[PDB]
């Protein structure tokens, strides 16, 4: 009984809490320009080849690929990727808000892969590329909410 | 005065709130195995070529590259990337906790680029690749805290 309590303690894997999402850039200043002027992020800090933005929530950051290689030895992508590498998703509170966001973002020069549409996973979504190989999704659940939830 | 209040309303860019981080995978089941068994994430939902994990905080998700292309037209990377494409960062509460996390993770088969070290940006960090082109950073600030903060 006591040994079991010890066993349970030792084998539990504690899940980490992601605090910062750091995109790999090849042109920091152009990236900073995009997230600030197009998406409304505010600069919080700067270091060599690095900038990040204010919270709340996950901290969005940018770090030059060459600097990552040189300072950490992590082999960050040498050049701009040949396709999209990661997705950053923003849940909105209603499908109709998606169309509003689309028009505001499009007016600021955001280029979308398609106009707003309903998708087979029960969400209304829009998708756009950012300058660090990522794409962004704004989504809102249609009636019935999120499908596929496990029980 | 009234016109100015209207102007300020219209030109403010509202910053989005990232709710989900979705990695692009080429082998969903192997990815699911990594995040669950090595990092302690728990499955929350599944859809075709898709799985995500339980909160709190940002929701970690995985989505097959081929399915993204087919269902959204977003040109997700065709194959495994030639280098690291994005960084997921986990802030810990002290430098000494970094060395503890390193030993626990290493014991579970996480492969690190280097053992724990102090870096020139005033943090003690460890870095490891994941199966979706990303790498992970666990970091904790040394005495004096985060450098480069803007005023």
């Amino acid at each position: 009984g006591t040994e079991n309590l010890y066993f349970q303690s030792m084998v539990t894997v504690s899940r980490p809490t992601i605090t910062d999402l750091c995109l790999v850039t090849h042109d920091l200043e152009a990236s900073v320009e995009f997230y600030t002027t197009k998406l409304g992020y505010t600069l919080s800090s700067r270091m060599p080849g690095f900038a990040d933005f204010e919270g709340p929530g996950v901290i969005l950051a940018l770090w030059d690929a060459q600097l990552i290689r040189e300072t950490t030895g992590v082999p960050a992508l040498a050049e701009e990727p040949s396709g999209r590498t990661v997705m950053v998703a923003v849940e909105l509170s209603s499908p109709v808000e998606i169309d509003t966001a689309y028009e505001r973002l499009r007016a600021r020069g955001i280029e979308f892969y398609s106009p707003p549409a309903d998708y087979p996973w029960n969400a209304r979504c829009i998708y756009f590329p950012g300058p660090c190989g990522e794409f962004w999704e704004y989504f809102a659940w249609l009636e019935g909410g999120k499908p596929g939830q496990l029980g």
